[PDB]
C-alpha cells in the first residue's frame, strides 16, 4: 500500500523514486491525492502543497511526479488546484505557495500543469 506519513516525507526529499507502487494503490483502491485521507486533515493541505514548502535551489524533482501520477489516476477534482478548507487559510493553494516562496521555475511548473490563476 501507500500512506500519508510516507508521502508526505518523500515529496521533502530530492529523489522521487520512493513514489513507486503510489499509482498502484491509489488506482486499485478508487482514490486519489486530493481525498481527505492524503491531506494535513486541520486546513484541507495537500501534498502537491507540502513538496511546493522547502524547494531546494528553487526546485523540487518530486513535483512533477505528483502531477503525472495524479493525471494517471483519472482524479476529476485535479491535485493541482486543490486548496486549503479551514477557517484562516480556506482557497489557499499550490501556486499561492509557489509565488510567496519566489519560484517563478515552480510558477511556470503549475500553470504549465493546469493550476488555475484566478
Amino acid at each position: 500500500r501507500f500512506d500519508r506519513d510516507r508521502l508526505f516525507s518523500v515529496v521533502s526529499r530530492g529523489v522521487p523514486e520512493e513514489l513507486t507502487g503510489l499509482l498502484e494503490y491509489l488506482r486499485w483502491n478508487s482514490k486519489y491525492l486530493t481525498d481527505s485521507a492524503y491531506t494535513e486533515g486541520s486546513t484541507g493541505k495537500t501534498c502537491l502543497m507540502k513538496a511546493v514548502l522547502n524547494l531546494q535551489d528553487g526546485v523540487n524533482a518530486c513535483i512533477m511526479p505528483l502531477l503525472q501520477i495524479d493525471k494517471d489516476s483519472g482524479n476529476p477534482k485535479l491535485l493541482v488546484n486543490a486548496q486549503c478548507t479551514d477557517e484562516f487559510y480556506q482557497g489557499h493553494s499550490a501556486l499561492h505557495i509557489a509565488i510567496e516562496k519566489r519560484s517563478l521555475q515552480c510558477v511556470k511548473l503549475l500553470v504549465e500543469n493546469g493550476a488555475d490563476v484566478h
